[PDB]
C-alpha cells in the first residue's frame, strides 16, 4: 500500500505568487550575509533542501519533500539535522509574509533560490506540496553517514532512484558552505568559494594532495594543504571506478556539470510526487540580478 502523493497548487496561486516569495528568500541572503564567517545563508538552505528530500523510500513512497514534515520534532530533531535549525531559521519570517506557501514547497524552493543565487543553473520547480500530519514524519536513520566508502553511497542513492551519474552531480553541491564540528564532528570546507555554485569540488578532488588526518572529534577526514577537507563519502567517489569517470568528465565541462545537476535535484526534490496532467508546467525563476533588483 504505497501512498499517493498528489500535489495541489495553493488555492488560486500562480508564478507571479512564487516569484514573489523566491524574490522574498534572494532579498534575505542578499542582506543577512554575515553568517557562518560571510559564507551567508545560502549553503544550509541547498542543505536543508536535500535532507528534507532525502528521507525519501521509493519502496513505499514514504518521506520525501511533499509534506514538509521538518517542521515536527522528530525530523527537526534528527541528528542528521544538526545544524539545520539555522535554514529553518531564516525561513521563517518568509513563512509569515506568505502564509498560503506549504513547509514543503518553501523548503524546496529555499533550496532552488540559494543555488541560483549563488551563480549556479536554473532549477525547473514545481509548486503542490501539502503539508501532511505528525504522524506522517519519517523515523531518524535515513540520512546517510559519512565515514562509509564507494559501495555505501552506492547502495544508500538507489533508495532514492540515483544512478551513479545523478549521485555524483548531487555531490557537487560539496563545493559550498563547510562542515562544521559541532554539527556533524567534520570540520572544514571543500574548497576556496565556498558561497558560488561551480565545479571546484571535482577540481579539487583530482588536483588537491589528500592526506588521512583525524580531527579534533576523533573521526577521520582527508586534509589538502591548502586548507580543504573531503569527507570519506566525498573521497570514495575518486577510489570507484565508475565514479572517478564522472568526477573526470564534470572536472573537465562546467556546462555539462550544471545540466546534469539542475536535473538531479529537481528529480530529488520531485521524487514521490504524482503531479495530474492538469498541474501547471515547472516555473523556471528569474535571480534577482535578471530583474535588476
Ligand atoms: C553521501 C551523501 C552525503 C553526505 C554523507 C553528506 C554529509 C554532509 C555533512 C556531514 C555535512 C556537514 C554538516 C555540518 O557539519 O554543518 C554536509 C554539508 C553540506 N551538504 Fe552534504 N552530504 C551528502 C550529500 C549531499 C547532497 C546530495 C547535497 C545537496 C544537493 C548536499 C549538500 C550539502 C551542503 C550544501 C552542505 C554545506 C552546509 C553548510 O555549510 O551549512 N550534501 N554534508
Ligand atoms: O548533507
Amino acid at each position: 500500500t504505497p501512498l499517493v502523493h498528489v500535489a495541489s497548487v495553493e488555492k488560486g496561486r500562480s508564478y507571479e505568487d512564487f516569484q514573489k516569495v523566491y524574490n522574498a528568500i534572494a532579498l534575505k541572503l542578499r542582506e543577512d550575509d554575515e553568517y557562518d564567517n560571510y559564507i551567508g545563508y545560502g549553503p544550509v538552505l541547498v542543505r536543508l533542501a536535500w535532507h528534507t528530500s532525502g528521507t525519501w523510500d521509493k519502496h513505499d513512497n514514504t518521506g520525501g519533500s511533499y509534506g514538509g514534515t521538518y517542521r515536527f520534532k522528530k525530523e527537526f530533531n534528527d541528528p542528521s539535522n544538526a545544524g539545520l535549525q539555522n535554514g529553518f531559521k531564516f525561513l521563517e519570517p518568509i513563512h509569515k509574509e506568505f502564509p498560503w506557501i506549504s513547509s514543503g514547497d518553501l523548503f524546496s524552493l529555499g533550496g532552488v533560490t540559494a543555488v541560483q543565487e549563488m551563480q549556479g543553473p536554473k532549477i525547473p520547480w514545481r509548486c503542490g506540496r501539502v503539508d501532511t500530519p505528525e504522524d506522517t514524519t519519517p523515523d531518524n536513520g535515513r540520512l546517510p553517514d559519512a565515514d562509509k566508502d564507494a559501495d555505501y553511497v552506492r547502495t544508500f542513492f538507489q533508495r532514492l532512484n540515483m544512478n551513479d551519474r545523478e549521485v555524483v552531480a548531487l555531490m557537487g553541491a560539496h563545493a559550498l558552505g563547510k562542515t562544521h564540528l559541532k554539527n556533524s564532528g567534520y570540520e572544514g570546507p571543500w574548497g576556496a568559494a565556498n558561497n558560488v555554485f561551480t565545479n571546484e569540488f571535482y577540481l579539487n578532488l583530482l588536483n588537491e594532495d589528500w592526506k588521512l588526518e583525524k580531527n579534533d572529534a576523533n573521526n577521520e577526514q582527508w586534509d589538502s594543504k591548502s586548507g580543504y577537507m573531503m569527507l570519506p563519502t566525498d573521497y570514495s567517489l575518486i577510489q570507484d571506478p565508475k565514479y572517478l569517470s564522472i568526477v573526470k568528465e564534470y572536472a573537465n565541462d562546467q556546462d555539462k556539470f550544471f545540466k546534469d545537476f539542475s536535473k538531479a535535484f529537481e528529480k530529488l526534490l520531485e521524487n514521490g510526487i504524482t503531479f495530474p496532467k492538469d498541474a501547471p508546467s515547472p516555473f523556471i525563476f528569474k535571480t534577482l540580478e535578471e530583474q535588476g533588483l
